[PDB]
RNA sequence: AAAA
């Protein structure tokens, strides 16, 4: 699965990018105060949907990723992730 | 779901 692991990571990347970030305030005040969100929450995503289900897959995207880091069951932008959050 |  590694074609649509690529696909799926180079999509998520994409929301927790600066330029996405400057205007995603759903998902900035989804995260909690460290900038985490579930996994579970990208995953329902309409444009990660299409690619896939397979939550395992997901989480096997976003190991292979310089921008985020997983802890558990949540995800983050690596870099200053305090940045981020807002309230609801 | 203006790539929440």
């Amino acid at each position: 699965q590694e074609l649509l692991k690529d696909y799926i990571k180079r999509q998520i990347e994409y929301y927790f990018s600066v330029d996405n970030l400057e205007r995603d305030f759903f998902l900035r005040r989804k995260m909690d105060a460290d900038g985490f969100l579930p996994i579970t929450l990208i995953a329902s995503f309409h444009r990660v949907q299409a690619l896939t289900t397979d939550i395992s897959l997901i989480f096997a995207a976003l190991k292979d990723s310089k921008v985020v880091e997983i802890v558990d069951e949540k995800v983050r932008r690596r870099e200053e992730p305090e940045k981020w959050p807002l309230p609801p």
